[PDB]
């Protein structure tokens, strides 16, 4: 059952970001938390409200009303009164993961941090896997950052971060997902770069389909890669569990590794 917030308790006031799918807002909320009379929430707005599409809106307000978890976005209800209908999020000050990483990279986040955000993504991961949910299209742009580098997930073919199995026959399964958090590894160890930047589209899949692995970034201590590496492997049933992976990353993250960058 989906909570309904009514019109006149939202005031527009930025346009945060948009897509194929609509408009996402900047927005003041009332009534919505007990303590606060007014806060910041986002709202995606979205551009058509016929039958066909309308169902398939309360299909995702119903999905993400049921997911509650601390690294997973935050969803406070919809407003169905007239066209557009309007989606509400908590709101994310640092906005996606991936812009995140690019500005705070060659002030620029530390290995600690980086273990942090990585730790946080396989959270939400490992959440989803419990509840034998497969997101499909985990990536820095689909995770937002809160105050405090509070990392989530949301959005709920991106080849350059589908696994073999998935490209050659669109199986998506929760090791499709564990090798995707390795491609998300990756992106956070390179400050949000491109899998395969030198690549194009098809050559990346040959790449991938062959059995290629993408080089250990340069700020990448080798404990990190070999986490990556056991996302990596061609096999989804020798792939490590997310449940596994998370356990590894939170022990560097409260223990990081003596590893600088520079010395490699």
């Amino acid at each position: 059952c989906v909570h309904h917030i009514k019109r006149r308790d939202i005031v527009l006031k930025w346009e945060l970001g948009e897509g194929a799918f609509g408009k996402v807002f900047l927005a003041e909320c009332h009534n919505l938390l007990p303590e606060q009379d007014k806060m910041l929430v986002a709202v995606k707005a979205l551009k058509e409200a016929s039958e066909s599409a309308r169902q398939d809106f309360q299909r995702e307000a119903e999905l993400l009303t049921m997911l509650q978890h601390q690294h997973i976005v935050r969803f406070f209800g919809v407003c169905t009164e007239g066209r557009p209908l309007l989606m509400v999020f908590e709101y994310m000050r640092h906005g996606d993961l991936n812009r995140f990483l690019r500005s705070h990279g060659p002030g620029p986040l530390g290995l600690g941090q980086l273990l942090a955000v990585a730790s946080q993504v396989a959270a939400g991961m490992v959440y989803l896997a419990g509840l034998h949910f497969v997101h499909r299209d985990l990536a820095t742009r689909n995770c937002l950052v809160g105050q405090g580098l509070v990392v989530k997930i949301g959005d709920f073919l991106p080849i350059r971060w589908m696994p073999p199995e998935s490209i050659l026959y669109r199986k998506f399964t929760t090791e499709s997902d564990v090798w995707s958090f390795g491609v998300v590894l990756w992106e956070i160890f390179t400050y949000g770069k491109q899998p395969w930047y030198q690549l194009s589209n098809t050559e990346a899949i040959d790449c991938i389909t062959q059995g290629r692995e993408l080089e250990r970034p340069r700020a990448c201590p080798p404990e990190v890669y070999a986490i990556m590496r056991g996302c990596w492997q061609r096999e989804p049933q020798q792939r490590h569990s997310i449940k596994d992976v998370h356990a590894r990353l939170q022990a560097l993250a409260q223990a990081p590794p003596v590893y600088l960058d520079v010395l490699g």
